[PDB]
């Protein structure tokens, strides 16, 4: 009984049209507006909605959804929450309604990151993916979830109890030789197929998001935001390269909130045995600054 | 009783030393030195050779080698070509031995190309191919032969007819837009699996090569070689895309030559049945001038 | 219309007591004796026999027996034979059952070596293969025949005019430095997936037969064969290695007829593109001499 | 929670120049000479390492390196050591990045054989594994980690406990005549796929580490190897053979140390069900003595 | 842990001659005879043997050979059989050796079958299986064990609950109307992939042993069997049909001892869900009588 995959996530926006152009023209996100003051929705797959983009907002993570496989499932991650100690608040029907899940509980992480348990997700197979733009492709969502995120942690170990009591599995794998003869470690860990889901190290961060992974069915899809990032003069913090763990080809581009996102393809499956690198396979070099990713990488 | 691949090419260059530790260094390839005072040789798999590097050059192409199956399909197309109006010569045992081939004949084509067709390669099966630096993969050769090249024709028409005599099929697949509201055609004729093996169009051209095609067979070799001419600060002449016909993944860069090499990755298969594009798929952008390519493809 | 397989052979020995000893113990062969003075057969799967062991011999090659499809291609060859200038003779009924075939014609190869053409093998079906010796596995024939044989040749353009108006495909594959700073030229000829089934050179040969090559579809067979032939204390003439042509791991033994056989394992595909080689992949080494293979090859 | 494959090993030479052209030149090792004074590191595939070449040593093991999947594993398996009496030392970080790993444990084996469990390797994936000569192929690691040894024992079954303990499945599985009338018994261990990664007997025996065992992909490196050896008049111990066991193609050489490396190829894969043998499927006959397998197996 | 096969089975007889000429001529076993007084062995396969026939006997089933993984296994199994009331004894390391296994147990089954346990069977890898006679193909054991038997008992519910402790899962499988209004009930249980290893119902049974089901891979095989038990003018029992749960074609033919043979070709693999049958898909007619079989299938 544990979390199965990365369900949604809710962001908060200061530009909502902004955030609409960008989701549609250079990612490919389908935009969905149920006509809400507040609030519209971003669409991968047959899912009603993978992130949940509210207005009025502070440019950062509102909350991560984590998915269980059932009720059953869902009540004893609660129950193994609160014998470890942990606060949980198990939700009322009208808050599962405004996620459209059938079962909610809201928590947050040892980082303070508001964190989400649910079960039953609502999709709309009547409702097809409709890209914002023409795709080549589609998303690689599925068993693996919508994709990944690194978050701020203050304490790696309490961040690496919490995730695994939710039944994810990592560790330490990249050890980073800083130009002050120190080392930067950062964690990964899998709860599915995707090489990771959610990873983090102790560094200092003004935002809740560092980054949010997207992948692509296809390499053409994957240049072509890369051209519309290019085209557009949008900010890449690291250009593209190819991770020593998940061996996707990725870069890493800005967002209007000022947290980046990380487009990418091939992204390898996800392994329980424990390896750690000092650097990547090639590219990820730094571009833009100012972003928390001054790191070298190869 | 046709051509079936680019065998092998031969290039005269001013520095071999700096082409030694470019084909090595930057490209991966290996480096066989016979001792012979005028030359070197490099190798891509278990052929003797792919490449001869002669001295005291020009800084282009010296001669492509075309292979036909064997002996039968030689003295055919010898007679086919003889039949057709053009000059060939058919080689002694001396001037055999020197390519290390077991029949030979030279021509050169509509352009002033010299045109070698040869049957017997040279294999060593006893010394497989060793890089010149360490790689993740290898190279895509076997009946796709060693690559692809694109050289200088001064006209079209008399270039297709040659080289459809030789056994190849192909036409116009580009007609790109250029900033005087005329337009480029661009020929890609194909000899097997290979996308295509030789290219041309009516393009001034002050050396016989324009650029030669070398193909990875993984994504991370490409990268890495990217990433050598970047932090070697090598002229990089269009930027990293995908051709809409051979729909692989390259870059093109400069050589110590001045002609161009296009590291690649994931080319198609040819097809007989006759497209034409008007742009590329994302990318190639242009970045380096002078080279022969300042050209709109996205 | 051609020549499909090696079909069967003849020799003759001077000691068949010895050869049935040899043939199970030493290779796994089956004996079969009908009851008949001068003569037993050998088995290697299914067909009556591959090979006819003829006493009171010379301890050579009789005849090389090689199949066409059916009789359209058998009196279509016949017809190609005469019309070239070839003397050939098609068997009486009497003749054809000598041979177990259907249809029976005689000639001979350029170099005397006595040459059937035949349609029509008798199959014992409701006789499976029993093998001389327990066996990890079997023979490979079907549709490359029973193995190659290396002949005598005084003109190999000759031999290669004949073996491929037969409907054979090949021609020289090495060129082996001796030790008088000349070369030796061995051609290999295919008329089936097997890489090759006849090959020769210009070489004085003071018999017909250099070499029969039998391939087992097990390594421990090879290997298990390999150890008799030391136990026994039975020259090997070259020991084990792995020719660049055929990719077999093979050794070459004495035969009580003074030739040589070839045992082999995981022989590669025919290839009609012709390569050459100036060496093998590994061993092979000399050991006993006197054999007609003293050349270097690794 | 248990040990998943044989991770690294320590060995000590007195020369280290030997050993370097002995595991380039011979066996097609990558060398790794990082500075330091006292040891160098040899390569397999894109793991930082997987043998450290200690200086100024023993011609001896120094310690086997054996992986579990994360620290949960090693936890784990170190509370079970210590429960059933078993002394280890959970190291430092200084000893844990002396052997390049996340978490690091220290113990002997029964037979005094310096024996450590770790998790979390270092893997070098922008360093591909680069052969110390040019290779056909290159070696099965994996799953199946680096290889396997045959060490000393005092205590058969005291050695059988300790290994269970670790993960370990297997037991006597041959059982060899020897010329007193008496039986030679060998318990055979099993991690992984690989057929065996640990095995011993009774036998006294000078050194800690009889042979290292070392799988090719190819069988032309295995033959080359074999070349090698007889080239450069290394002694063989054991001829080539294939074992009942794990059925690869192998021989067994010297090492500069006296020990011998036992070049292979074509394992089978590991069978929980435990049979016997006798005696092996053919060869492995003795040739050099002097080396504590001068036992019959064919 | 449990048992995974019928591995050894022995029997004893009156006329060990006419037990050779049967195994080898009507059923292409191989007779291996260690030159002991008192017996002699039978092989299917790459184990020293299947079968053991003892002399001077009584015609009729000396002991079963149940084979389990390993050490482990064996152990847990003999404390499970002493938990529960069976009477067991662990065998010396003689009485091992004389059934050629690692370790030993003997007991009864509740109809008084003496019944064997063992780990550890002598397999010779150097010795391959080579038929009594030609065979076109081989015998099905592998996974599989060596065939089934159906054996006497005198109280059903007695034998499945021993069966039961031993690992086997299965219960009735037939229930066939008998010419007194009666029903007969066959209960069929199995240990691995073969759809039964053993069977039994509540008749009165003059023998331990009813029928041997011995399986070839190949129908033609089972075929010339059938023609050899018709040539020999052999009594049949049961004439070729298929049964209903194992799906095999199979005939019933006497043996020298009275009790039956069952050649076989083409059985299913067992199932765990339960269903039962009330004749035969078709066939199985009742030839011969005398042998117990005396009932109507089809
Ligand atoms: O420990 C784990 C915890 C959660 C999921 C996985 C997983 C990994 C790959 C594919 C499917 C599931 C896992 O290994
Ligand atoms: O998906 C990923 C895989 C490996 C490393 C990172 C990473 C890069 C820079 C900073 C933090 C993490 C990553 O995002
Ligand atoms: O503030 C911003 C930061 C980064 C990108 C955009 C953007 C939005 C839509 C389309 C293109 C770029 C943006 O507005
Ligand atoms: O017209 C043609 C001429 C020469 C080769 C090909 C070919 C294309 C793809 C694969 C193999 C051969 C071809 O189509
Ligand atoms: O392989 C290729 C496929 C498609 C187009 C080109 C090309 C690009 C620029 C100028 C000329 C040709 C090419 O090289
Ligand atoms: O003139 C030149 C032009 C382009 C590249 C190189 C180069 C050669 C070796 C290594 C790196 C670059 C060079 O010398
Ligand atoms: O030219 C040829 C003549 C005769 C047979 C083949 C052949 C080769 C491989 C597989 C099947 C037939 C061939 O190529
Ligand atoms: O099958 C074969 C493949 C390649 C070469 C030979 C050969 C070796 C020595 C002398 C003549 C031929 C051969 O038999
Ligand atoms: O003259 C001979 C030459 C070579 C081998 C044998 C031989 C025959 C049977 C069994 C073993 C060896 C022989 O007799
Ligand atoms: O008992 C065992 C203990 C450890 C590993 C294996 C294993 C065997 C084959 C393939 C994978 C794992 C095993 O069976
Ligand atoms: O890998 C192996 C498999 C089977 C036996 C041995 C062995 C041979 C001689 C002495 C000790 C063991 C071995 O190494
Ligand atoms: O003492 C030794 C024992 C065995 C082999 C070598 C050796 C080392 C390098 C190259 C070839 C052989 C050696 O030096
Ligand atoms: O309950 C069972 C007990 C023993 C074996 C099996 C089994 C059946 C089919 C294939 C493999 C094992 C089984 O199902
Ligand atoms: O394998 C088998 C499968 C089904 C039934 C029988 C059987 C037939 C007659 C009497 C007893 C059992 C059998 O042997
Ligand atoms: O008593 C007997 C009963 C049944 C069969 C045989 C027999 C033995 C060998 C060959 C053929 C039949 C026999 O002897
Ligand atoms: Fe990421
Ligand atoms: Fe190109
Ligand atoms: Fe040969
Ligand atoms: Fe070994
Ligand atoms: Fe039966
Ligand atoms: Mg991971
Ligand atoms: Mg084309
Ligand atoms: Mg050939
Ligand atoms: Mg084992
Ligand atoms: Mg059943």
């Amino acid at each position: 009984a544990a979390v199965i995959e990365l369900g949604y996530m809710g962001i908060s926006v200061k530009d909502p049209d902004a955030w609409k152009s960008f989701a549609t023209d250079m990612l490919g996100l389908q935009v969905l507006d149920e006509g809400e003051k507040d609030r519209f929705y971003l669409r991968m797959d047959y899912w009603h909605h993978r992130i949940v983009v509210h207005h009025n907002g502070q440019d950062d993570l509102e909350y991560l959804g984590w998915r269980v496989a059932g009720k059953p499932e869902f009540e004893a991650l609660g129950q193994k929450l609160i014998d470890a100690g942990y606060k949980i608040r198990i939700c009322d029907k009208v808050e599962a309604q405004e996620r459209m899940v059938l079962g909610l509980m809201k928590t947050e992480d040892p980082g303070g990151n508001p964190t989400e348990i649910f079960w039953g997700p609502r999709i709309d197979m009547s409702n097809p993916f409709h890209p914002g733009r023409p795709l080549h492709g589609k998303f690689v969502t599925g068993d693996q979830g919508l994709g990944h995120c690194i978050v701020r942690q203050t304490d790696v170990a309490e961040a690496h109890k919490f995730y695994s009591l939710l039944g994810f599995r990592g560790d330490v794998e990249y050890r980073i030789p800083l130009p002050n003869g120190m080392t930067a470690e950062l964690s990964f860990m899998h709860c599915n197929a995707r090489d990771h889901s959610i990873a983090f190290g102790a560094m200092p961060a003004a935002k809740r998001l560092n980054h949010l992974m997207l992948e692509y069915t296809h390499m053409e899809d994957l240049g072509y935001t890369h051209q519309q990032f290019v085209k557009n003069e949008i900010d890449i913090a690291l250009q593209l390269g190819i991770h020593a763990n998940d061996k996707a080809l990725t870069f890493y581009g800005a967002t209007p909130s000022g947290w980046l996102i990380e487009p990418g393809w091939r992204g390898a499956t996800a392994i329980d045995e424990a390896e750690y690198y000092v650097g990547d396979i090639f590219g990820h070099g730094v571009e833009a600054t100012g972003y928390g990713l001054d790191v070298k990488l190869s």
